Formats: C-alpha cells, structure tokens, sequence
C-alpha cells in the first residue's frame, strides 16, 4: 500500500531546510497547503527533469501534531528532548513543520520554498532557513567526506520507513535536525592526523581508521551502536554545509532519518553525555548546536487527505 | 597585450558578491592578498577543472586607490553618483574593494570567499555579501530571460577592456554595482502582457517587441544609447536572483562591466531621471536600489606585480 | 511472474510512432517479426548503452489480434470507437500494428524503425510515422509543460499493466493513440490568462489553478475522474510534439497507456461529448484530431514464445 | 567584417528551408534579413552554452538581383545543371536558405517558425529537411562522414570570401543538393567493394592507401590540388535525413566555399568524370533531386539594411 | 534475499582483474580482509557517486575455500578443469582469489585494488593483474560489439545468483576466468563477412545471421544451449579488452558468471572439444586462452560476518 | 602562427606515452608515418567528437633528427644531459621518437597507437610504452594536486612555443621525459605536514605555503626560476599516474613543453644539483627516474610536408 515521501533521495548538492512554527488560528491554511505540497513539487520539477532531482519532504512536530488531527499519533513522535552533559548540550528549539527541500541546484530548491511559503504567509512564523551547498567531493565544511557509510537499498528502507510496529503510519520516518557552527580556527590548528583521531577515518581516503588505532571518543566510534541481538544500529543522514564569510558562520546542517527516534536518541546521548570509555564525542569540542527539532515525515498519502 | 582579469566568464550559474571596507591600517594586508589573489583562485579552482568555472574578479574604489597605491589613478574612477530622480532614487553606499566571485557551483566560491577574507580578517568590515543563483532558463527574479543582449567576443572586448585612451591601465574595467530589492507582490499582479511592456520583450520567447510597440519607458528602450559615434554604447551584465523567502526577500544583484564609467553612469541616468519621452523605467516601479558602489578592476598583472 | 514491454520508459527526447495495416498474406512475416522485436532493439540500442535508452513497445489492434492469433482475446480490445460530439469529433482510422519508438536520441529510433520494416516490407502497409521531438523544458507546441501528473513508480504500474482482472495477459496494456493537429494562429490571439483557462495551470510556472478559478470546461477539470469508490482514475501518457515549418503543422501526438481502455474511453468521452457544466474541452477549439486507434501491447514473454 | 556562423561546431541536429520569394514580398524579406541574428540571440540565449543554435541565411542569384541594387558576388550565379553521360545534377529553385543548427532539433525548429511566421505571405516553401546525426557521425551508407574538413585557420581560408572580393569579404558561397540513396542495391555490396566506392575503410576510417584506391572513388574525384600545388578544400556539412515508410533514406549536402569554382569542380569531377573515371562511384547508388547556389553574406551586411 | 554483491553491476568502461595465490601463513590476513572488503569499496567509492560506479566481486576458489573455511562448501566449487582437445586446449592456472573491480573510471578501480593489496602484501603472491578498457561502442578487440545478448533483469538474477538449490549459498554466483590473446593479424586477414561467419553476428549492425546461413562451428551457435525444458541457458559476461601495443598483446578477458559452473563448462566443452555438427569454435583460431580459473562470489553477507 | 601541433591540449583523463628507437635501415619508413600521422589522429578520433578529445603529439631526438632530415636543425636540439649529483642522479636513455597521445579515454588512445605501431612494425624498436590515467581530483601518485600552477592561454603560447628566435621551426616546441618511480612506503610514512613541506603547498586545499615558512629544498621552491629579466621562466607539464598494483610500481610519467630547453634543463640542475640554500629537491627522495630523453616537437605543417 503505503507511498513514502522522498525520503530515500539520489545524491543532491543543493539543499534548503525551512523550520516554522504554526500561528494561533493557521491550521487550517497549513492543512491546505500539506495536502497540496506533493503537486506543488512536481509543478516547480517536473519540467526540470531529469536533472533537477527536485524533492521535499515535509515534517510535523509532536505539539502540532495534536494541533492538526485528531485520532492516532504515530508511537515514536515527542519533543526533541534536551541533553545537558557535563560539558556539551544539545538545547531544544521550537518548530512545528520541517521542509527539507533537495535539488542538484539552488534555484529549484528556492522556487518551491518561495510557493509553500506563498501559501503560508500569514498562518507560520519562520524559525529557521539555512540554504545549504555540499562541496564537490561530498566534503563537509571540516573537510571530511560525509555520507560513506549511510545504509542503502533495502538496508535504507529498513532502517528509516516505519513498518508493521506501527502499522496506521507505516511508510514515514522521524527526522531529526540540528543545526552547529563550527570554530573553523579550533580546527584547522589541528594536525591532519588529530583531525583523523576525532573523526575515526583518514582525511584524503576516507578509509576507517582500523579497531586498534580508533579512539573510544571518535565520532565513528560513538555513532556505532549495535542493537539486542548484535545487529547495527543505522540512520540515514544528509548534512549540508552553510554559512557566510563576511559574520564568520561556517556549519553543518544536521538531519538524520531513522524509522523510530530511540536510535537516533542513542547515538545522541553517547555523543553528549558520554559512555564509560569516552567522557564526550571528540567532534563536540569543534560543533556547538544551536537549534534541535524532531518531526515525523508521514507517508505520501497520509498528506494527500 | 596585458592578460585582464575573467571579465568575460562563460556562463556560471552561482555567485559571490563581496564588498568591504578598509579599515585603519589595513593597507598592507589588502595588499599582500591582492598579489595572492590569481594564485588563490588557481589553488581554489584547479582540481574542480573542467567543470567548476571558478573566477574572481577584484575591483577597487576611488578612495581605496589613494590608500592603497601612488602613481596615476584609472581615467574614470571617481565614487558612484547619486541620483535623486523625481520618484526614484540610486542611492550610494561605501565600498572599498568588490570580490565578484563566479563559479558553476556554490560551494566554489564560498571555498574562495572563505580563503580571502581569511587572510583580510581583521583589516577590513564587511558591508555586503549576497550569494546568488541563477533560474534554470537563464531568468531572473522577475520571470525574463536576463542576459540576452550582452555583447559576445570581439565586441565584448571591445566593449568592456581599457585600451589605448588610459594605456597604463589598459585591460581594466569599470564595474557598477547595485543590489535591487523587488516588490513580487506588485509585479506578479500584472498580466504578462503588462509585463512585457515593463521590460520590451516577449516572457515565454524572449523576443524583443517590435519598436513600433515598444514604450518609450520599457527598460530594453530606456538602456538603448546610441553615441555621438552613431553606434550602440554597451555594457556586460551578469545580474544574479538571490534571496531569503522567510524574510520575504526577492532581490536582483546588478553588476554591469564597461570600459568606461560614462556608459553606465548614461543608462542610470535615463533609469532613475528619465527623458524627454519617459519619467523613468517602468522597472523601477517594482524594483528598489539598496547598494550602490563603482570599482575599477584592473589588468591580472597590475595586482601580480605588488 | 511476466516482463511488461517498456511501458514505463524513463523520459526520450525523440519518438518514432509508426502505425501500419497488415496485408492480405502477410501475417505469417509479421508473426516471425513479432518473435524478434525484442532482439532488434538489443541489437540496434545496445551499443549505445547506457545513454540511449532506446525501447520499442508494439501493439496490435481488435481485428488484427483476430488474423493473428486464435484462442483468447484480452478482455477489452475493441477498435477505437468513434465520438461524433455536437461540435467536435474523434476519428476512428485504420492501424494494425503500433511501434512506439523512444530513445535519448533520434538515430537510434530510425535505425530500429528501419530494422523492422525491412522485415516486414511486403507484408504491411505504413498508414502514419511521425517522427516526435521533445520541446525546450518538457513543453508542447502549445507552450505548457506536458506531462506534469503522470503516475510515477508504483501507481504507474498501477494505472497501466493488466493484472488478475486478465490473467491470460497480464503485464500487458491498452495504447490509444491521437494525432492532433493545432491551429497556432488563433491560440496565439489569446491572452496567458486565456489559455490558463483553456488548459487549468499556469504557463510559466505550471502551477494548478486553484479549485476557486479553474473553469470546468477546462483541460485539467474534464480529464479528472473519479472512479466509483472515490479514487482518481490514472492514465500514462507521453505526448511529442512534431510538425513541419513550410507546411503550417504543428502537432500533438498524443499516447496514453491504461490498464483498461474504459479509463481512457471515459476521458475521452468528457472532452468530445461534454458533461452537464461543460460543452467539451476547450483545447479541441484549437486541437483536431486527424487519427484515433487502440491496441493492445502484449507482455514480452507474450512476444518471445511465437 | 563578422562573417555569419559557417565554421560551426559539430552539431546532432539541422533544418535546412529553402523558400521561393513571390512577388512583392522583396521588402519583407529585407527586413526579416536585418532582423535574423536577433531571433537566434531570443530563440538560442536561454539554451546556452549547450543549445550551439545557429542560422546561416543565404541568396540566390535572381534574388540577390531583386534585393540589392549595385555591385554583386563575383561568384554569383544560378547553380550549374551538369548533364552527364550516365548522371545529372539538376538545378531547382531555390531564392533564400536558411541553414539552421543546434544540438537539438527543438531549437532549429523555434527559430525556423520565428523565421517563416515573418515571411508567411511573402514567400513559397520549396524543400524542408530536418536531418540528425546518425550514431558516430555516419551518414546513411555507413560511413563516416566528415573527417577530412578543413579545421581552425585553414577552414577560414577555404570558406571565407577575402581580398579577391573585398566589397564582399567575409561571405561564403553554398551550394546544396538533396541526394536519395538507394539502400538496397548499396547493400548487396561487399563491405570491401563499399570501401572501394567511397575510398576509406567502413568501420575505422582510415583512407585507403594510394596504391589501392581507385580513381573513380568519391575520395578520389574530390580530391583537387590548384596550379601551385595546394589542395583546393570545401567545408562540409552534410546530414542524413528520411522517412521509413516511404523508404527514403537521403543525404542533405551543403557545401561552403570562397568561390563556387572550388565546388563546382569537385561536382564537375563527379558527375562527368575524368580521363580515367566515368563519373563518382557514389553516384550510381546517389541520386540528386536539388541543386541550389547561395552566397552567405557577412553578417554586417545583413545588420545594415 | 541475502544480499548478493555487485555481480550484476551496470556498464563500466574501465576494470582491474587481480588473480592471487595465498602463502603458507597468509589465511589470517587473507580473513580480515575478505570482512572489510566492502567498507573498503565504499571508502574509496562514494567520494566520487553517482557517477564513479565503483564495485568489486571477490572470488574464492575450491583449494582455498578449504584452506580457509571449515563447514560447508558451495555445491558447484571445484578447480578449474583444463579441457584437451583435438587442436585447442583450455588451460588451468592458479588461482585462490579473484578481485573483480569494475568502474567508470581507471583511477577508482587502481585506488581500490591499491588499497587491497596493500593490506594483503606478504600474505599473497600476484599471479595475473589486467588493467581493462571497453572501446567506444561496446566492441572487443575483434571489431565487434561485446555483451549483446547477455540478461538483464530478473532473467538476470535467475541465470547468476544461487537460490534454494543450495541455500546456504544463496546470493552467490560462479565466475570463470580466461585470459585470451589474439591474432589480429589473422583475424585482419578475413574479410567482414567471413567474420561475420565465425561470430554469428554482422559486424556493423550487431543483428544475428538467421539461422539458414549462421555456420554450425560459428560462436554463438556453438555457445546457444538449451536446458531440459527447452529454455536457454544463460550466462552473464562482462569481457574486456587489454593490450600492449609494444608487445603485440590485443586481448580479451573473459569473465562469465552463472549460478553453477555446469552452464559455462558446457559452453566451454562445445568450443573446445567440439560436437558432431562442429569441430570446434571458430574463433578459437584467432584466440588463445593462457589463465583459466573458477572462482565462487560469495554472497556479501557472507563475507561482512567472518 | 604556423600551425602546431596539440601541445596545448585541453584536459585529458587519459594518455599513452611511447618512445621508440629507429633501426637502420628504418628512415624512409618513419618519415612516410611522419607525413600521414595527422590524418591517422583524424581517422580515429573524428568518429569520436566531441567529446574524445584524442591527439597526438609527435617527437623527435637529437640523433634521429640527423638521420631523418636534409637541412638545419632547430638550435636547442641536443641528446638530454645526464645530471650527476652527490646523491640523485637523472639517467639519458634511448629515444628517437616520442609518440604523447592524449583523450578522455584510453580507448582512443590505445587505437591510436595500434595504427602508428602497425605502420612502423619492422622499421622500429619499443623502449618504453606508459599507459596513465589522472586520479579524479587531478592528484598524483604522492596524494597533491599537479598542474595547478601551469600557465594558460597566452601565458602558456608564449612559454613553449618556438617563434622568432629560430624562425623556421617556429610553431614547434621541446619536450623532455622522464619516467619516475616512487618509494610509497616511505612516503606514507610522513605526516601530512611533513609532505607539504617536500612539495611546497597544503595537500587537501593546495594552496601555496607562505613564503616565510615553504623551505628551500622544497620541490615547488627549486623548480620556480626567474630569468635576467625579473620575470618566471615557465614549462607547460601533463605529469600522469601510472603503475602496477601487483608490481608495486606507483609512478608519475614527467613531461614538460618549453620554447627552448634550456628552461627545462635550468630546473632539472637547480632539482639534482641544488643550490647555495638546497642540498637536492626532496621530492627526488621519494622518486626516483629511470628514463630521460629530449625530443624536438615539430609545427604540424612540417610534418605534412615530407
Ligand atoms: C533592476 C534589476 C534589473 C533587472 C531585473 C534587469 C533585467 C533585464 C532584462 C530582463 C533585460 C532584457 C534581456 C537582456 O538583454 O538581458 C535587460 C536588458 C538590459 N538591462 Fe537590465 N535589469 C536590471 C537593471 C539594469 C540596470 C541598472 C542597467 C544599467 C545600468 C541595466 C541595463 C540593461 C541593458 C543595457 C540591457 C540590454 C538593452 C539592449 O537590449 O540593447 N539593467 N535587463
Ligand atoms: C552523395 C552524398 C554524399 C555522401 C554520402 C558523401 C560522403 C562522403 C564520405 C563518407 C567522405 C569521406 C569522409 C570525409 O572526409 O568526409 C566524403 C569525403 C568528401 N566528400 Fe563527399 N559525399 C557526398 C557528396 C559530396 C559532394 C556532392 C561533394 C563535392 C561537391 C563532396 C565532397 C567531398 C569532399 C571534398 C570530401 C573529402 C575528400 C578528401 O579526403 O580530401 N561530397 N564524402
Ligand atoms: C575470445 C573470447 C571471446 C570473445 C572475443 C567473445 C565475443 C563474443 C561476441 C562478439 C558475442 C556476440 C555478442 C554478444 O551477445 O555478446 C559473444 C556472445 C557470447 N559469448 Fe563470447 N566471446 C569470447 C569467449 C567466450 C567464452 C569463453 C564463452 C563461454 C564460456 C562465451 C560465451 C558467449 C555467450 C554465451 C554468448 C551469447 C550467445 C547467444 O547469442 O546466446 N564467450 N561473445
Ligand atoms: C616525480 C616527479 C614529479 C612530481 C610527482 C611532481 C609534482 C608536482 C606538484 C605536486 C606540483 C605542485 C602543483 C603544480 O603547480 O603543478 C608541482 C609543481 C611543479 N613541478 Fe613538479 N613534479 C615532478 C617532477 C618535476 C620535474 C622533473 C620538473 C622540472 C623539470 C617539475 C617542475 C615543476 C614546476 C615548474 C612546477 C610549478 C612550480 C611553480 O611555479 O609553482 N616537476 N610538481
Ligand atoms: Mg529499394
Ligand atoms: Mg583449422
Ligand atoms: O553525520
Ligand atoms: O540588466
Ligand atoms: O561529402
Ligand atoms: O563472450
């Protein structure tokens, strides 16, 4: 049965993540709109093709869910829960719809922002926009190719499209986004091989650091969950470098889909609060959130009624 | 012959526009980066070959120039004039150095940008950074085709290179800059056929309407000059959409090339003050000027030889 | 368990649409071709992998299934039936055999087109060959996008490959097929606001005119249907453009694919007879159609055990 | 002086019209002259860098006459029938050609409907083609066509109109013919005899030696040195073009040169062959059904009216 | 499914073929590798996706698998078994480990084998490594176009991938090696259309001679067989030309998989030792085998767990 | 100009470099493939536009110039001169004949090649035969970036071809080869910034180290020379990868273009030789060459006419 959004996108370059928060009084304008923003994707792509690779996946967050309709919630949809840890936190901001919207260029990503958001004038409250660009190597913005070890196949779909657990929602996924800046002068003071350490790859060949050499607090390290029965814990991720030179921003846009939020929850709480071999997630010294949301993208055809 | 600087780019749907001031002793360092600049460009750009189109232009004011260097002054460079039209104005807002950074993809010239104003941190004061991008059809803010009339090859050269008339800076250009915010609302409330009649062409062929249809205060009519020479005065375009749709921001960033600053400074003038026949360009109704700056670009090899 | 032919083909850039009435005496040759069509296509397009993209789909009418083949029948194959509206009127005209010819390029549809009729001269008759090209961003010749609300991945295969309603036939399909001429001159005198009416979306953008404004004697609101329990009835289709400069064509071939004929049938029907609220579909005041058949593409398997 | 594009690069797509100017219409055609190089700037701009769009407009000889008053071509004059002993090349009507090419026939054909909507009332219609690249650039014998054209700074020698014609430098003269293969007796040859008609080999291309090739072959007869020695070369471009149902299988030939004599000798050569060659073995498998001459004014000249 | 590596990988223009042996003390090495053999092909894979197509299928032949494995052998595993007949031989050569390494690119293929080999150094000893290339059109190192009637699809996946006939197996296929080297010389000498007659395929159009004319002793005649049931069985190929123009080397390297090796050991016993119809493969006499090995590809599963 | 040959090729991804020796009694030969050599490359790679991008630049030594032609020979025409350093050294080795085919794909190349070597069989000896590829960032071997600082356009017209100074030979270039392996143990062995320091400029970004810190003994710091004029003396190189994973050869394949060799020859002493503040380029502690050879590269019109 079940039609997923675009969750499962090719590789695109060119990213546009639009956070808002719904007005006292707009449900009604924004159940309009989600009921029409699978159309609206084909009318700006559909005469790009085949090139464009134009999608948007749309997400709503727990407080708005109950806002929106009445009945079944899906199980795993809360708040984006804060983690105070000794030295790092990942605060919780507001938001009520997510639009990850994905192309091979800007422009296609901007006309479909600048429709759903033509029709929302008046009813949301921006809370974020981040305009997002991958360097041409996949490389994000500490210089490290980012994406290598993301699921694909039927190993994707597994591990990020609710199923029979939750059958009313099967064919949707909960994303979680973060926004971090980066101290770019922090970073570049380190030696390739200290970045490497914290990373747990190598820089130019992207091979993972072997068992022996891996610090306990490398990023691959604390991100590696295996579940019960010794099976991988995996996510799908897509984050795009952003920033401006000129107010010294340079970050990384964080979204992780996953088909229940507990997996992405634990690779959190291992990265801020630590296990007994590692006090933080090295990455943390050079990354500061500054925005953290989490929503679930239903199936399709849930939006289309 | 003088190598000038990428100038006539092939086309590059991304862009970086950076304007800066110079503060308090940043003399040396701006000129330290200068000499470096071709060389960054080269290390920036080299490995995304052929495909990347990575370019930077740098252009420097009429007040920069006297801090900066002695020895002539480019014929033409002097700070962007005013115009305080009747119902329009193109304001004039500071501006020391211009970093006009092209490439086929964004995440090019932001590598480039990121390594300039590293070695200028502490010099100087951002006043504009606009990244922008192209429509997949050549079309700009406004839904037209925006670039169609510029001068190709020989007649770009032509058109936009210094020569012999200021042979100490030949291979130079003079480089206008203007970000332009636009009223959406207003314009998306016209037929096209009203449209049409703002700018002088057809929306959906790009067709140049016929001059017996065309008005007298349609954009194409109004930056049509003809010299005392009998020909066609030209300049080179290369006008980038950009925007923020959360902050309802829909803009065109302009930036004209021409081997002289007359030729532009001409078309403002009908623009903003008009003619005999016209009280302005129709395009001013939905377009406002919020920059404004004039930069003299020299030759590659002046900056190489600092 | 079967192989569809490439019913569902990524997007071509160039169509051959070939349509031929079969001889007295010739359906022993036009079985043998049948046999091997799908090794013409790997022998002509292979070489060409992976860009070409090349697929034939063939089909065959109501009376030719019955020449060629005896034991069942699928359950909707009928000749194309005629629709004489007050105004306007869908042709019914003679086709045996359809070859929809599809590729990246026009070469590779010619040099199979080429292939099997070489095989087949002597046994059939050509009655129409349009040779289709794709127009600037997915345009018709009418100047709006074509194709926009196709079912894509699995309700396209939903919409159009038989199942365990036909089992004998199932992952085959129902091609009808349309040859419109337009007349150009009068759709030019209309206003874009006009012909958003004539089609329901816009121009440019392609967007859908809301259900406030869209005229339901336009294109989009008559070739809506829902079926009884309230589900939208899908077809495929993949529309050319074609047409010659010095003769005045400027054309339309239309194809759409459905897992039944009725689901066409019935759009059809509402756009040539009208509904209640609407007379027929304004495109026909600019559209005619000079052509009309249906055929049945058989499964692959089909084919290949002859 | 700016010559019109006839250097083009490789191109997959062409029109060629060729139209008849009825009386009275001489003016609209002066202005749609001085109006040609707009329409392919507004039909080709937006398809840049990739869409390669251009037109090359040539006259006839009565035409030009018609047109123009003054000094005229020195090479102008109505296409010269050749009456052989086995093979003709006709001569057909022909007042204006619009030679017009792209990377992809959508853009000829907007520009060919701009073209003729401005002419329609004014002119008649005489030959139509739309032609394609035919795999690796092979015509419709099988052979590939093209390789020994003039390139970069020895094309411009033997194509563009100099000092010898100053009032006219920067022109071209063309010469077109519509030839009609007949497939089924070419492919009743060998390969090997194939290569002996045309003088290369089929599938590498590579000539053959002059101790094998015969004089009769096409390579042979158009293979002209001047007085002082030099090749005498033309500028090539031709298309396959047809229609399968008819079992029309065609080649379009055009041909750009400084002065019909290049042309016309080569033609000579063919059709009433040499001391030791009847006629071109390309011939008794090529029938030509046009034969039309054109002079390509610079583009200036056309501007200026 | 289990999950099968890349057997059935799209078209790639470029590979690297890495035959080894293992040393005495090398299977410890030889393991770790086999289980991050697949983060390896990422590591280096993805920077360059979509378009790099990077894969490598690792293979493990009968003498080895026992060497390095304890349990339960693949049902078809057996050593390479050297065929001896009238006029030519089909020789057996070592062989434990086959990396098969396909991309679009040269580079991606030798970083990976670089990076493998790296980590198996001391533990192997190199016995054959081709850098291979596809000319333009599909063809081979004979002029012809290579690959034409191999599966595709789900004929594919049932003609290469183990199933329920060996279900510990499942996802796995066998490939079979062959290193020829060719007479150009020869084979130059031959006219097109006795060419022609030893492939079974006209040259230029890659369209099958019928079967009143294709010789009995040509190579697709000799390498059609059908199964019990009247089907065909099928392999799926990937050969690739290799040479050395200073050495005289023109070659082709075979490489074949199938869900059990009885399929390309009939195909093979057809060429070489002939039937009654044929007394061997045409095209043996422009070719020369000089490696022969068997090798099964595990299903990835397989490998990730050990 | 005359015409020269395709020394200023676009970026390839692919090359063969060959080097041959003429034996006695070979001449006439070679100088019938010399006059065909042009048309050769059109016939293999015009089918292939335009997007193969094939040439082929032909080179000839000092000792086969004597016995190939009548009259005078170019001025900077020499045997290469071996350098004999304290601890480096670059070997000369035979070669009369450098065949340097370049396209975006090896196939072109490699076809190329077959039908030079097939003219010259009997008439010629192989001495080396390289088949490179480029990594997919323009890397070598050694993990840089390599081209980065080659000149462009004008700049690199005037760095390397021959003009007024030798007149009839105008239009032609030098070449210098050498093949190099490389020690990738050692190498790998350094940090990262340890192997910035041997080459003068950062790995991931490539950009030059500031001039207070890139030692004097570095690669980029020795090869960068200016002439008694103030200004760079330039070459124009297309170093390319090449080796043998299973060999353990990792090389990179030299060649530089210049207008005379006494450029190329200043930068190989300043290399091997060192100076006041070097001892010797560290790069050569990383690589070392075993071939070297000069060849003279001739205006294309010069080998027409023979
Ligand atoms: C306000 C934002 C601007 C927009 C959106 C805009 C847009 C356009 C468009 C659509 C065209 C027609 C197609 C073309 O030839 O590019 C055009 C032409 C032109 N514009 Fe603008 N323009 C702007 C500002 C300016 C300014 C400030 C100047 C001069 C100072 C200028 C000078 C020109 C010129 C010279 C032409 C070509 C006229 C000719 O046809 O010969 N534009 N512009
Ligand atoms: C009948 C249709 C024609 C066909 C199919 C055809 C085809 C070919 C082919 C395959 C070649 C060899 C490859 C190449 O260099 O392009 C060639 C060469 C040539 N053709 Fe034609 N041709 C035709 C008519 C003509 C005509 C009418 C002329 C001259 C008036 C002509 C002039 C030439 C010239 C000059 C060459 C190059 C000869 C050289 O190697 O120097 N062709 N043609
Ligand atoms: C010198 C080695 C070889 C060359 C150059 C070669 C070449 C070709 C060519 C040109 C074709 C026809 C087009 C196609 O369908 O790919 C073909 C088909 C085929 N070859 Fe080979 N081949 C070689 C060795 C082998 C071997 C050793 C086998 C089997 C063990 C084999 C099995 C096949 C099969 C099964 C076909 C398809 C036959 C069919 O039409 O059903 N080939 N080969
Ligand atoms: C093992 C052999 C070689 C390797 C791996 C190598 C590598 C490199 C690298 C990585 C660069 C910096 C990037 C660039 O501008 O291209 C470079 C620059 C350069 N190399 Fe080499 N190179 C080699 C041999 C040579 C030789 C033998 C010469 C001269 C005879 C040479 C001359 C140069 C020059 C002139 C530059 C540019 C320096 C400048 O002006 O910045 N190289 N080389
Ligand atoms: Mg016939
Ligand atoms: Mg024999
Ligand atoms: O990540
Ligand atoms: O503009
Ligand atoms: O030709
Ligand atoms: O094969």
């Amino acid at each position: 049965e079940p039609e997923p959004q675009m969750v499962l996108s090719p590789l695109t370059s060119a990213a546009i993540f639009l956070v808002v928060t719904i007005d006292s009084g707009g449900e009604d304008t924004v159940r309009d709109l989600l009921s029409d923003v699978a159309s609206l994707e084909r009318a700006v792509g559909f005469r790009a093709q085949p090139d464009g690779r134009l999608s948007c996946v749309t997400g709503i967050g727990s407080e708005a869910w109950d806002r929106l309709f009445s009945g079944a919630r899906p199980a795993g949809l809360h708040p984006f829960r804060e983690l105070d840890g000794p030295v790092h936190r990942a605060v919780a901001t507001p938001g009520d719809l997510l639009f990850h919207i994905r192309a091979s260029r800007l422009d296609l990503c901007f006309a479909l922002a600048t429709e759903i958001m033509g029709r929302l004038r008046g009813a949301v409250t921006p809370q974020d926009e981040v305009h997002g660009f991958k360097y041409f190597d996949e490389r994000d913005m500490l210089g490290f190719v980012d994406g290598t070890e993301n699921p694909t196949g039927a190993a994707a779909r597994r591990a990020v499209l609710v199923g029979a657990e939750d059958p009313a929602f099967a064919g949707g996924s909960y994303a979680v986004v973060q926004k971090y800046l980066h101290d770019i002068d922090a970073w570049e003071g380190l030696s390739v091989e200290a970045q490497e350490r914290v990373i747990g790859r190598r820089k130019m060949t992207d091979v993972e650091l072997s068992d022996d050499v891996k610090p306990a607090d490398s990023h691959v390290a604390l991100t590696s969950v295996t579940g019960p029965d010794g099976s991988d814990l995996e996510i799908l991720r897509d984050n795009m470098p952003f920033g401006s030179v000129g107010r010294e921003e340079f970050g990384t846009y964080f979204i992780g889909y996953a088909r229940t939020p507990e997996v992405t929850e634990t690779m959190l709480e291992r990265m801020f609060l630590g296990t007994a071999s590692a006090p933080h997630d090295r990455i943390l010294d050079f990354s500061t959130a500054v925005t953290g949301s989490l929503f679930f993208t239903p199936a399709a055809d849930f939006l289309e009624d």
